[PDB]
């Protein structure tokens, strides 16, 4: 069922002023590879930050208020969000901080990008207990012409 995918800078920073405080196209490529052809659930702030439907994925947006874009599916609770996914091999929760906090107890997999950048944030990833998770995949990358920081990809499975 349920996986979280997120990019974390130092001290678990994920956001500032409704954007990610870095520019790493390599992370966005990894995000696309790991979410294409799967339903994605996101909070209203994250939907507004992205500003457009993500192609090739059913887009499900959480909000307490009526929906404002007929191109995507709007739901008023976590229960309704999961129901909107139907029966699929894997549901991807794609942010932001408030949505991660509610779905982390339900998640069996974490797809994490660890970014070597010290940046200010106003939103953090929830503090998960590392003893509850087994790292099943990791991959390290240096900065390059397109990616100003080094970063590492990791997949954790719930023990
Ligand atoms: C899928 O996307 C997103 C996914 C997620 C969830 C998510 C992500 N990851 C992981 N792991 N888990 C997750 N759950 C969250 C998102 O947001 C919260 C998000 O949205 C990001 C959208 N992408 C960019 O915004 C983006 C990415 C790369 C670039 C880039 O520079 O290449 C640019 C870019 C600019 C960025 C900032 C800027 N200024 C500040 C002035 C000016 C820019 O000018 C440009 C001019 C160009 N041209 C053609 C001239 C071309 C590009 C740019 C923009
Ligand atoms: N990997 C990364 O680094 C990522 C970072 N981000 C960043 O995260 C930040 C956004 O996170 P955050 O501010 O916590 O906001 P969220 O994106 O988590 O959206 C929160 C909103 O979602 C709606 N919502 C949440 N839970 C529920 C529920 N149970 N029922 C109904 N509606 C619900 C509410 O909308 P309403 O007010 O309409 O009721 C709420 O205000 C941004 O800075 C963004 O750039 C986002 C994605 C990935
Ligand atoms: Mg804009
Ligand atoms: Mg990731
Ligand atoms: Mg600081």
């Amino acid at each position: 069922p349920i996986s979280l995918i997120a990019a974390l800078a130092v001290d678990r920073v994920i956001g500032m002023e409704n954007a990610m405080p870095w520019n790493l196209p390599a992370d966005l490529a990894w995000f696309k590879r790991n979410t294409l052809d799967k339903p994605v659930i996101m909070g209203r702030h994250t939907w507004e930050s992205i500003g457009r439907p993500l192609p090739g994925r059913k887009n499900i947006i959480l909000s307490s208020q009526p929906g404002t874009d007929d191109r995507v599916t709007w739901v008023k609770s976590v229960d309704e969000a999961i129901a909107a996914c139907g029966d699929v091999p894997e549901i991807m929760v794609i942010g932001g901080g408030r949505v991660y906090e509610q779905f982390l107890p339900k998640a069996q997999k974490l797809y994490l990008t660890h970014i070597d950048a010290e940046v200010e944030g106003d939103t953090h990833f929830p503090d998960y207990e590392p003893d509850d998770w087994e790292s099943v995949f990791s991959e390290f990358h240096d900065a390059d012409a397109q990616n100003s920081h080094s970063y590492c990809f990791e997949i954790l499975e719930r023990r």
